[PDB]
């Protein structure tokens, strides 16, 4: 019912570009929108993956493995699912498994992989696949979770019980300069709403 | 140990701006990052709200009320939680009840409200509050909801069984090309993963 008429570059960077989008509304009227896009994506099904890593251990409730890291655009630290861009020819599932190991040291198994879902559709065309990954936390390999020496940057791992995720996220945000990711928080809400 | 050292504007548009952010890592090294920001931002609690509206009717399954609309940045239709910006001096709960009524016609009650949470920290500083709102679908107010869409807003309302949300989402995606929002998908995933 509505159709893209054209997309004009406004400004460019090495990773992000601002565009102006002309589209037709249902009435027939031309309208415009300022849209953000990454310059990085090309062939992949989506820009990246977010990983929902379910840490399963015989003596414990299931935990969700999250990472905390400084996020320049936020000018602060954020708590998020492990996530990253997907590489070329690399499948979402593979990107997820790699990204998880690199950021946390855990070796997981694919449980499921979502279609491409949007991050902030009013602002950008950015999409990811949400990949659920189980981790056997009793396996000796996952006893000593340590990222590869030169994985990349400064990431802290934080595991939280599934049965209390929302409360535990709220606690961390309170003290203080931490922002929880919106997908993490939405996941935590459903966990609570389903008890 | 990590902080923002400077923000160099790269391009500003009527709605959105792109800039380069210099920050200090824990090693004491200087690094940049291309970040996005809505040109419209004030001293508030967040940029906007997203509403998780739970439609409740006696002897019925609970439903989640979602909206579908064309999103210029995506060049196509997306399925999202109702959402909009917060007004001056307006609480998030108030903006939530208001935005819900505008887009869907439903009159709900505040169940709970999140701290500000980040939309896509690797890209932008954007934040929202996620507000859980219950809707008494048996109340006369809610028997025949009347959406009052703002100018140039064309929003279709869709209610899906909470009990079967993920599969119902997949079933919509199957019927035609559209993109499910990542916050919605995260919510629906956790409903299945719960305990
Ligand atoms: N990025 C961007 N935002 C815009 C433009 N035009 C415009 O009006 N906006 C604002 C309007 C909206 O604030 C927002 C789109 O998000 P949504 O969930 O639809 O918000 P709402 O329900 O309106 O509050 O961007 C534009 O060209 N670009
Ligand atoms: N938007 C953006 N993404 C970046 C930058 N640097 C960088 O490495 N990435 C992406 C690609 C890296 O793999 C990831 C870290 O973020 C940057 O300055 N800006
Ligand atoms: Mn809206
Ligand atoms: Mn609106």
């Amino acid at each position: 019912k509505q159709y893209i008429i054209s997309e004009e570059l406004i400004s460019e960077g090495k990773w992000v570009k601002l565009e102006k989008t002309t589209y037709m509304d249902p009435t027939g009227k031309t309208r415009t929108w300022e849209s953000v896009k990454r310059t990085t994506r090309k062939e992949q099904t989506a820009d990246g993956v977010a990983v929902i890593p379910v840490l399963q251990r015989t003596l414990h409730y299931e935990c969700i493995v999250l990472v905390k890291q400084f996020r320049p655009p936020m000018g602060g630290y954020c708590i998020e699912f492990p996530a990253g861009l997907i590489d070329d020819g690399e499948t979402p599932e593979a990107a997820a498994l790699r990204e998880l190991e690199e950021e946390t040291g855990y070796k997981g198994d694919i449980a499921e992989c979502s279609p491409a879902v949007c991050m902030d559709p009013g602002l950008s065309n950015c999409t990811i696949h949400i990949v659920t990954v189980t981790i056997n936390g009793d396996d000796a390999e996952n006893a000593r979770p340590k990222p590869k020496p030169g994985d990349g940057e400064f990431v802290e791992v934080i595991s939280l019980p599934k049965n209390d995720l929302l409360q535990r996220l709220d606690a961390l945000v309170a003290e203080e300069h931490l922002t929880v990711d919106a997908r993490v928080y939405s996941y935590a809400l459903a966990l609570k709403h389903a008890n």
